[PDB]
């Protein structure tokens, strides 16, 4: 029997999954001990004595679940039908329609991220239970995976259940303020194995074949295939949207019609009807000893959240553009993907579209927010893509990561969990080093001016670690970032 939990309709679940993890695992580096100029992100709010700061962590919970609660109006069910049927044709030409067989379960298991939660149902982390050169999971873990595998051949879909939490991470200054803190779903690892069992060869044609479909999934925004994506928007009119609250208004409709599409590219197969009826269904979030239900949207933690929102995206942005042109009147010839060049990666995406639908993406834009969208409207020159901004360099063209989130690095470390972040890390000296290589690397690619102020940051910062760094210099933090880019290997 439902009931209100700090404004939320609840349910108690039967089970008792915990509180939330308090502390942050964010400290501040030793070398690095008042805040710099430009600085402008700080770790997310982290409970009693998340300590400079002070909100209820569980209130930090309800308010990101809230928008869950009041679905949306989704496309309309006969735009619907045109829409999808427009992006499972374009998929069609460029993927072909084999129909991929179900992997194995030792094949489905391994795909299983190891460093991360069973979910709500068992406890610990995945690489817990996994043993190597056995090959395969073990103990109560494996008994929980065997069961569903077991159960979903049967025809018994796995339930759609979340291990709620928050994301430790840093966030803008003026969001820690207000108690924002993004939401993790820690899907049950059973959910997982099948969801990935039936579609994981689909997500893989997808991918081999990226950036030729708008599911960008996959791409080595450090390679040549962002200059495939960049070369494709020559020619029309580039709109880049970065859509605000992506997770929580996306319709249930919409999201079967992709499940629809995905199953088009899998044999029929009891597991593909399993993870098709699991993905379907309401998300059901474990927290203590309730669950909360979703009446809308998807959680950023679902399985494969990629493939199936950016195939979302492709529904609601082919319904937009028809409506529009349904509207003025005016026929639509072909395939929306082929007159118009879209790339998307979940919420966002970018848009070249042709001459005649730039005349009318007012329009398009505001079919987009009737659908309850938040997109978030001028053309640009500027390509925007997986936060990176497309950027011409004396090498080719580059998708140049946020000058801040180069530095922010240097500012931060990523350690042990702690109630003070000014408190000093113990950490794995090596592989911070690694990082901090890495983000040299990437500060390269901004020109020789730019790159010296962040070299200075890296000495500095290699003083209070006592680090060692290779990259330190121009031409060799060139050399690396090359090494990766015609080699593909980041």
């Amino acid at each position: 029997d439902e009931f209100q939990w700090k404004g939320l309709p609840v349910v108690k679940s039967g089970l008792d999954v915990g509180g939330m993890p308090t502390g942050t695992r964010y400290h501040r580096s030793p070398a690095w001990p008042e805040e710099q100029p430009g600085e402008t992100h700080a770790p997310a709010p982290f409970g009693s004595g998340d300590k400079r700061y002070t909100f209820s962590q569980t209130e930090m919970l309800v308010n990101g679940l809230k928008p869950y609660t009041e679905p949306t109006a989704g496309v309309p069910p006969q735009l619907l039908s045109r829409a999808v049927t427009h992006v499972r044709s374009y998929i069609e030409t460029i993927i072909g329609t084999h129909r991929s067989p179900v992997l194995t379960y030792h094949q489905a298991c391994e795909l299983l991220e190891r460093t991360t939660s069973c979910g709500p149902f068992v406890q610990g982390l995945k690489g817990d239970y996994w043993d190597e050169e056995q090959q395969q999971y073990t103990g109560v873990l494996a008994n929980h995976l065997e069961q569903a595998w077991d159960k979903a051949n049967k025809g018994i879909a796995p339930r759609n259940a979340y291990k709620l939490a928050l994301k430790d991470e840093l966030r803008p200054i003026e969001k820690n303020k207000a108690g924002k803190r993004r939401l993790l779903w820690g899907c049950d690892a059973a959910t997982t194995l099948i969801a990935t069992a039936a579609f994981k060869a689909v997500a893989t044609r997808l991918q081999v074949v990226t950036p030729m479909t708008p599911v960008a999934v996959g791409i080595n925004m450090d390679s040549v295939q962002m200059q495939v994506m960049n070369d494709s928007l020559k020619g029309g009119v580039l709109y880049c949207l970065d859509y605000s609250k992506w997770d929580s208004t996306q319709n249930p409709a919409v999201t079967a019609a992709s499940l629809a599409i995905l199953e088009r590219f899998a044999e029929p197969h009891p597991i593909v009807s399993c993870a098709i009826e699991a993905l379907s269904s309401p998300a059901e979030g474990y927290v203590n000893d309730i669950k909360f239900v979703t009446r809308g949207g998807l959680p950023s933690g679902m399985p494969f959240t990629s493939v199936v929102n950016s195939i979302n995206h492709m529904i609601y942005v082919a319904a937009a553009i028809l409506q529009a042109y349904e509207s003025h009147n005016v026929p639509y010839t072909g395939n929306v993907f082929q007159v118009e060049t879209i790339h998307t990666y979940g919420g966002g995406c970018m848009y070249s579209v042709c001459p005649a639908t730039a005349s009318i993406f007012h329009t398009v834009l505001a079919n987009l927010t009737s659908y309850g969208l938040k997109p978030t409207i001028k053309p640009t020159n500027t390509p925007v893509f997986l936060k990176r901004t497309f950027t011409q360099t004396p090498h080719g063209i580059r998708a140049l990561l946020d000058i801040t989130s180069i530095t922010r690095q240097f500012y931060w470390l990523k350690a042990n969990r702690t109630s003070d972040p000014s408190s000093p890390p113990a950490f794995d000296r090596q592989a911070r080093s690694a990082q901090l290589e890495n983000a040299l690397a990437y500060a390269s690619q901004h020109g020789p001016v730019m790159f010296d102020t962040v070299r200075q940051i890296a000495i500095k910062t290699a003083q209070g670690e006592g680090l060692v760094l290779v990259n330190t210099n121009y031409d060799q933090a060139l050399a690396t970032y090359n090494a990766w880019f015609i080699g593909g290997t980041v």
